[PDB]
């Protein structure tokens, strides 16, 4: 007539559970998932580095690549440029723009990598696309003018 326990009141865990990440924690490799610019993005989005030091390491890494002879990274370089490009607009960094641009270019000048400069002309990756500003209505046109793949 009497019974104790076996009532089942406490739930066991309740939900999925396993290892986290398991991708790259310790050494493993560099870069989380694609995009070599994501790192710079990390510092700009984190307390790591300022939008300048971060973008600096981004272009710097791009310099290492630009040191190599591989181009899979040259269009991807343009992409990195595209990485801090948009971020800067949201990060309010105008000087950093003409800086990475005049710096990466002045660099292509000192050395070769004119091919990188080529896609730059084909991508409008030169001068302050808007108008040496931080908030305008102008588009890539300006850049398209600095180095256009058409006209004379």
């Amino acid at each position: 007539m009497h019974h104790h326990h076996h009532h089942k009141l406490k739930t066991e865990q309740g939900g999925a559970h396993f290892s986290v990440s398991s991708l790259a924690e310790g050494s493993v490799t560099s870069v989380g998932s694609v995009n070599p610019a994501e790192n710079f993005r990390v510092l700009v989005k984190q307390k790591k580095a300022s939008f300048e030091e971060a973008s600096n390491q981004l272009i710097n890494h791009i310099e290492q690549f630009l040191d190599t002879n591989e181009t899979p990274y040259f269009m991807k370089s343009i992409d990195c440029i595209r990485a801090f490009r948009e971020e800067a607009i949201k990060f309010s960094e105008e000087q950093r723009f003409n800086n990475f641009l005049k710096a990466l270019q002045e660099k292509v000048e000192i050395k070769q990598l004119n091919h990188f400069w080529e896609i730059v002309v084909q991508d409008g990756i030169t001068l302050i696309t808007k108008e040496e500003a931080s908030g305008s209505s102008v588009t890539a046109e300006e850049a398209k003018k600095f180095l256009a793949p058409k006209d004379k």
